[PDB]
RNA sequence: GGCCGCGGCAGGUUCGAGUCCUGCCGCGAUCGCCAC
């Protein structure tokens, strides 16, 4: 009922049970085991060697460090081999410079190779900065741990947790110098609420100050910005979220949220009150990781949402979704049919020559001076939003992102009305449109 | 690998388009971002 007693209450949501910190330590042990039995120097880091990791999240990570007479050859090679003899299962993905995801007894491990640095100077991949984050927080995290899972687990229910494009929200890390910033999990909830967009955080200074954008300074490298991804939608949130837990702080805050699924009636209803348009674009799903299919799915419903905007069919908003098939780009237009004919611009009466250009041209409407210019009637090749946007993904694919707007061109159909609602878009559909209980 | 920001080239549209379309090359050796 009170604020002291929530945070303690959720404190059980977000810290592993002891036999998921069991799983990790005897990995650990095992881990370690395999290294000195190899003989390799290296350091174990991120959330779980702060054991600031959240329940049900461990991933164990291990950086291998090389001294720095080697290059990438022996960093992207030997930093392979290494993973291959003690990883169990090892998936190679891919960064900049690519690393061995695996596993050993059942806890998941990340093996990235890295240079032995002094300083953080001489630093090009961002996959050096890693350690030294660690070095820095080791000493200054210690015992507030839990703390920082509290604000992990806040974020994570309201969706804005990790910094990845699926979510452009606060990266772990990010949390990790908050908590050492602010204090606690409470008095940043308290002092974010009073963040701006042209807030900048100076972590090692001590310092708040106003910037041209909302600036966290990398303790590490006093250019980066380690709030870098998160969108400003989601900070807006945030500082929303914070502003209502003070007011009026509960445990829901912490407990993730229901996808808000409505029948396919009562959704026919609220389409139909609201007068709109309501159209989604179905395609299959490229093989791609996320991270690329993401950002591809924001650009597409941008591109195709600034149509539909340029063609005066008065958008409201869009959405999209991904289901394993298919994908789903969705919109919502003020405007289900316009008519056939538009105004055009023309010249000054006074511009001679492009004048004679204008009306020249086979028109099946007399043109017509207004306001010192002359105006033409012309004709659309579409009366309707669904019409527009099939005329418009057909030749324009291209330029919905490379693997979508790829997907696009070798297939994709246009869903309204009582198909529309029998697709898995649902929950989509009423955040989109803000459908109440 | 993709997104994003720039620079350059050739074509389209338009009465005209530095602002829109289109494709191409280049650029991120002071870090753009994401493999949370």
């Amino acid at each position: 009922m009170k604020v002291e007693e929530i945070l303690e209450k959720a404190l059980e949501l977000v810290i592993p049970d002891e036999e998921e910190v069991r799983k990790g330590r005897e990995a650990e042990e095992e881990l370690r085991r395999r290294l000195d039995e190899l003989g390799v120097e290296y350091v174990f880091v991120g959330s779980y060697a702060r054991n600031t990791w959240l329940k049900g999240s461990l991933e164990i990570d291990v950086f291998l460090l090389f001294p720095e007479e080697f290059s990438k050859e022996e960093l992207r090679e030997r930093g392979l081999e290494i993973g291959k003899a003690v990883l169990d299962s090892y998936e190679i993905r891919y960064a900049e410079h690519p690393y061995v995801h695996g596993v050993v007894k059942g806890v998941e491990v990340d093996v990235v190779p890295c240079y032995k640095l002094k300083e953080p100077k001489n630093i090009k991949s961002a996959v050096d900065r890693t350690p030294f984050h660690h070095k820095w927080l080791e000493g200054r995290i210690k015992g507030k741990e839990n703390e920082v899972r509290l604000l992990k687990g806040f974020l994570k229910a309201n969706g804005i947790y990790g910094a990845e494009y699926k979510v452009r929200g606060f990266s772990g890390y990010l949390c990790e110098l908050l908590i050492v910033f602010y204090g606690s999990f409470l008095e940043t909830v308290k002092n974010a609420r009073r963040w701006t967009r042209r807030t900048v955080i100076d972590v090692a200074k001590g310092e708040v100050r106003k910037g041209e954008e909302f600036f966290v300074v990398d303790p590490v490298d006093e250019k980066r910005n380690v709030a870098a991804n998160l969108s400003l939608d989601n900070l807006a949130r945030f500082v929303h979220l914070c502003r209502e837990f003070m007011e009026a702080p509960s445990l829901g805050f912490f407990k993730p949220k229901h996808p808000l699924e409505i029948e396919p009636e009562r959704l026919r209803k609220i389409v139909e009150e609201r007068g709109t348009a309501v159209f989604a674009v179905k395609f299959r799903k490229p093989d791609i990781v996320d991270d690329n299919l993401y950002p591809q799915l924001e650009r597409a419903s941008r591109k195709i949402f600034e149509f539909l905007e340029r063609e005066n069919f008065m958008p409201l908003r869009s959405a999209f979704k991904a289901s394993e098939e298919f994908c789903y780009l969705l919109f919502e237009c003020q405007i289900k049919e316009i008519s056939r004919v538009f105004r055009r611009m023309g010249p000054q009466f006074e511009d001679e020559r492009n004048v004679k250009k204008f009306l020249s041209r086979n028109r099946a409407f007399r043109p017509f001076i207004e306001n010192g210019r002359w105006w033409a009637f012309e004709m659309r090749k579409f009366t309707t939003p669904e019409e527009g946007v099939r005329s418009y993904a057909s030749t324009h694919w291209h330029t919905l992102g490379k693997n979508v707007g790829e997907s696009i061109r070798e297939y994709f159909e246009i869903i309204s009305g009582e198909k529309l609602f029998k697709e898995p878009v649902t929950a989509e559909l009423c955040e989109m449109m803000g459908v109440k209980d």
